[PDB]
């Protein structure tokens, strides 16, 4: 077989596969405070609850990851960060009860913009000053996700 | 809907899904030079070219994306890292010809072990000098990452 015909009768459907996702941490000081950039969720799961702006690919339009979270963040938040840097990577079995499960979560550090929701996947945006969030339930495992974006703070 | 219903009704099949893959750089400093861990691929695209040890989620025995490859390292390689990081995701339209495509990459410097293949989609081992590295091609945009992690090493 050649490398034109496998490509060809290539089917990724024949294959079980995972989900893919991407979410961002967002700080800013504001009012002196350093604030941290959250949706409130109107999907399930974890419907009701505070959570980090994140999504899925779109291939209609994403070129990249980074188009992703960018596209995402602007959605759920109107708010678009001056750069989005990779943080890590979390991907298990356990995170997210759907299946499977892979994030890339992004972060940044930025000024203050007053943030909108822009789409219907989520009720309500705020940035939310850090010590509260730390005490809340959030959805999936964004607290973590969230702690590891502020050591990378420090 | 409640949650738990919503769970179980639950079907990615109503979603397009993305590829999705581990990679791995391993450096060993050896015989006064630094080296890189490549397989010399048997499977389409890239036949016999050399490349990264990697590839697909297990759901069966991978709880998380270091089993993965934890296990293609295993599977393509022998070698058991003693410790392994996350370098970093990459994930676009152009790297993977059978799709849009994510790779979670991971990295280590280790002392030197015995590499041999123990799987069908690789013909060979080898623990290649860098400089070698740079005089061939590679699978993908595997050199690129082979490249982000030696330069992380300084
Ligand atoms: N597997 C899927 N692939 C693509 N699109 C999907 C999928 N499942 C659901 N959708 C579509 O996306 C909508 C849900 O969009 P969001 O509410 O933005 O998605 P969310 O539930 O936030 O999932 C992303 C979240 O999952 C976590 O693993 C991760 O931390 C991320 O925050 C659904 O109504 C459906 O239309
Ligand atoms: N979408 C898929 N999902 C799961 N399994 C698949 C898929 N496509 C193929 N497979 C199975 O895996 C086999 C390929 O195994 P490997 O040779 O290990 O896969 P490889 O071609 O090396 O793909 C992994 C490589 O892709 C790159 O994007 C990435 O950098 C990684 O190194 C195929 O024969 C098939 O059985």
């Amino acid at each position: 077989m050649t490398e034109a015909e496998y490509l060809a009768n290539y089917d990724p459907k024949a294959f079980k596969a995972q989900l893919l996702t991407v979410d961002a941490v967002l700080f800013t000081y504001h009012d002196q405070q350093l604030k941290v950039l959250l949706v409130q969720r109107s999907n399930h799961p974890f419907l009701g609850l505070w959570g980090l702006p994140g999504g899925f690919i779109d291939e209609t339009c994403d070129e990249s990851l980074e188009q992703t979270v960018l596209r995402k963040l602007a959605e759920k938040t109107a708010v678009v960060p001056p750069y989005i840097e990779q943080l890590c990577t979390v991907g298990n079995n356990s995170r997210d009860a759907r299946g499977w499960s892979v994030t890339v979560c992004y972060t940044a550090l930025m000024s203050y913009q007053a943030c909108q929701i822009q789409i219907a996947s989520v009720s309500d945006v705020k940035w939310w000053p850090l010590a509260d969030v730390l005490q809340m339930p959030l959805a999936f495992d964004h607290l973590q996700l969230i702690e590891q974006a502020r050591e990378r703070l420090t």
